């Protein structure tokens, strides 16, 4: 009879909903239709319903079954990495098929600062597929990735799932960042819960705490990074790891120079022409101001670098164009620091 109250099958069967959580999404309803501005349960269950609204099913993505076109881009947001580039492929390419995933998941260990979250980046841009990132940082319980109850207010699901409320698709890239730093302390271990999730027997039986009815999982393409080795064995257990550490001089200056540079250029609201950085401030920015194996220290300088361009800009006007160089870097970036 109200509105809202009426407006609530307006997006049940309207939006496309499986089979055993249709009428059960209903049988949730059926505590309802009693009462409105009653609290507890008139007001859980419409946020419970509301929760089963945004969470998508039965609507993805295409994906595509090309294969040059995702090593016509894992040559575009870097150039290869040496190897492994053809690995991203090689897993990419029995993926064409069959889409139970199956296969191990795949796992970016690197120290930190090597393309590991950019890697897991371009191989949702590569299937045409959404991402989305979950840190998996500071997770210590199992009330992550599965939800609490459906208690009173506050419990929300599962981590995952309010991911997937963002990402509506059934086929989403899930990134799993810094797997090492996730603890198995409070309740129980989450690698219990994180087991079900990627697991291909029980991902199509993904059952949430809050979230009554299961959700299939088996569409999703899961990229779990992290840095060390500190991961439960039943998770490295069908999970395919791919080693990444070295880079050099040269390689650095290249990353530099098409990823790192434009991009905190547009950030820092410069124009294309407005900031000039030759190779010699990048080398010296790479060996004075940053020690690290990855790129992300030489990243944080550029950030300030194009910072202090677009501050001299401002305080100045009469400039239309900074260059730095080797010589005047340390005028911006102040002292050096190694
Ligand atoms: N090999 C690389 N090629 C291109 N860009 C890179 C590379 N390594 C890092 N980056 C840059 O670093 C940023 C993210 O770093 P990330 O890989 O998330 O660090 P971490 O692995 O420590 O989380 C991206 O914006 C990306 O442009």
């Amino acid at each position: 009879a109200p509105d809202e109250n009426e407006a609530l099958k307006r997006k049940i069967d309207a939006a496309k909903m499986p089979k055993e959580a249709k009428e059960k999404a209903e049988a949730e309803l059926q505590k309802l239709k009693m009462m409105s501005p009653m609290s507890a349960e008139a007001t859980v269950v419409r946020g419970y319903i509301d929760w089963m609204v945004q969470v998508p099913w039965n609507a993805r993505s295409k994906v595509k079954k090309d294969l040059r076109q995702a090593q016509e881009i894992l040559d575009t947001d870097h150039y290869g990495l040496e190897r492994v580039k053809d690995r991203i492929l090689e897993y990419l390419a029995v993926q064409s098929r069959v889409n139970k995933i199956k296969g191990p998941i795949l796992c970016l260990v690197g120290p930190p600062g090597v393309g590991k979250t950019s890697l897991g980046q371009s191989i949702a841009k590569a299937t045409g597929r959404k991402y989305v990132r979950m840190a998996l940082g500071g997770v210590r319980d199992e009330a992550e990735i599965r939800g609490h109850r459906r208690t009173y207010i506050g419990s929300m699901p599962g981590k995952l799932i309010q991911k997937m409320a963002k990402v509506g698709v059934k086929n989403p890239l899930f990134l799993l960042d810094e797997i090492d730093k996730m603890s198995s302390d409070m309740r129980g271990d989450p690698a219990s819960a994180l087991l079900e999730v990627l697991d291909p027997e029980q991902n199509v039986a993904f059952s949430d705490h809050y979230l009554e009815v299961d959700y299939d999982l088996s569409d999703v393409m899961f990229v779990a990074t992290s840095n060390s080795m500190n991961i439960p064995a039943p998770l490295l257990d069908r999970m395919e790891v791919i080693r990444l550490s070295g880079y050099t001089e040269d390689e650095k200056l290249n990353i530099a120079k098409r990823h790192l540079l434009p991009k905190q250029i547009e950030r820092n609201a410069l124009k294309k022409g407005e900031l000039t950085v030759d190779d010699s401030a990048i080398i010296g920015i790479i060996r004075y101001y940053t020690r690290e194996a990855g790129v992300r220290g030489l990243e944080r300088e550029i950030s300030k670098l194009c910072r202090k361009a677009v501050k001299q800009l401002l305080l100045d006007k009469s400039l239309k164009h900074i260059e730095i160089n080797g010589d005047n870097l340390h005028d911006y970036l102040g002292v050096q620091r190694f």
